[PDB]
């Protein structure tokens, strides 16, 4: 799990820190377009999770599958947008479903423990 | 633009399962049922549709699942506020695709304005 | 239609090569070579281009394959299975271009017609 | 690695359609179905399931493909004819997917020499 | 198709911005904002634009950073060699949208040939 | 991987080997320089997501004078076209890039 909460803050640092005016501005805007708005935060996790899933980022989905669940979504509701992104993304995007899905269990398996 | 839209859809799916498979038939019939009311209402589903037709910039997916957010009541700051995520996502190739979908939206609302129906 | 496409098809293409390069020149080859007879029959071969073409969505390149495949004596009931499987491993977005791909092979199978 | 790959997919397969929906369910049915004997043979039908795997650059997609053409009887001639045409379609970005795609070719091929089970 | 594919892009950039957020805005702003000179020329910084929009086969960012590159001293020959990457990279499905850059990429020096404003 | 190149044109075809030619070629100086050309491919490298063409890409630039500067104002091009999906890719390449500089500073032949 952190494995890659170590590997996202870390080499997300170097990135805007070896970085450039621009790089900044992009991650900052990357971060501000899932901020509450019209719609909750819960819902723009899970669009982003859709738009990650059909894109086929296996880290992108990794971090918005945390969001989501941070964000108190249920794997009803994770797996109805996730369906979503199969269908529209095609039959490649399994191994990435196949995938977030064991991530999402991983997760849950804390929220039993602390 | 948008009866030229609609119509043609009508018209190349029939002919897409007319000549297709009971595969082609499944799938579309898939296309369809995974945007159905569940956890998630009807609005939310097809706005993620918008998602995921605009990052895969595909104009004919986006035309229809832009007129099913308007039937579903989507505010065009719903709209946008999800048009935003995809532009971030899928990055600026898919602006041509976000000025497309703002003239078609103001088609939608200027018949929603004068009552007109958009189905 | 059909000439509209295959005109502007092979014209746009020596215009390529024409303001191109020799490393532009010998892709175009590659292109066209990669589907000819072997181990695997050139309609083998050009029914794998039309599925390649349209699970990246080309509609160009589909419309190019789908006439090679007619061509190379494929059937709506063969090309057919083809775009099905195009359509499951693509997804939901290459509708659109299944559509033009069903109009544009009727639009053939209706010009033998007349040859 | 050939034995984790199909103990990781059957697994996390079964996974995924257990947490999901008739939705998920159907559409991993499709998955399968639409490669199913025809007016093309399943030799065929599998081969294109090589080639649209390997221009969308998909390692599992690839792998899962290549048992299917190997079990149904397809040489490696066959197989990189028409991997040439996915190389050649979907530029030099598949490449690197070809290189794991050929080590994993003869790994399967020297399994089938040694008379082991490839399904 | 020139004068039809500025005076829409323009009235529908406006369009998109109006009716957008303000994280439009910025995104719009950061697009422009990559291409501007820094230790890389703008010539380059837009002939990439033109490899990473052709690789993505996106025609409308294609015609857009095809003018520019234009407007920025690019021959015709910088203009293919750096095509030809994209094709390489992004395979024969790019042929196509190829085929409408280089149509166009003429119809630019036909303007220009005349003073014509781009 | 390398050696991987050589199994598959190995086991390739005259075609295989032919594609594999243009790869290199089209990357070689002309009315552009290899520099630019290289930071091009370590662009569409990055906006189409392959880590395999974009580290290749990278040491190429970094074997070739390009600066962590140049290869940075190059990159944030790939991730606003390309999008934040290719974020995960701009981590892995910032993190081998200064790899090849805690390498090439200590004086080490690079592929």
């Amino acid at each position: 799990y952190k494995k890659f909460v170590e590997a996202r803050r870390e080499l997300n640092e170097k990135v805007l820190s070896r970085g450039t005016l621009n790089t900044k501005r992009f991650f900052n805007l990357d971060s501000a377009v899932y901020r509450p708005g019209k719609l909750d935060v819960k819902t723009k996790e899970l669009m982003g999770l859709v738009a990650s899933t059909v894109l086929r980022c296996d880290d992108c989905i990794r971090y918005h599958l945390v969001r989501c669940v941070q964000e108190g979504a249920s794997d009803e509701e994770i797996f109805e947008a996730l369906d979503i992104a199969l269908v529209v993304g095609g039959s490649i995007v399994i191994p990435h479903l196949r995938r977030a899905v064991g991530f999402l269990e991983e997760l849950r398996e804390m929220e039993k423990n602390g």
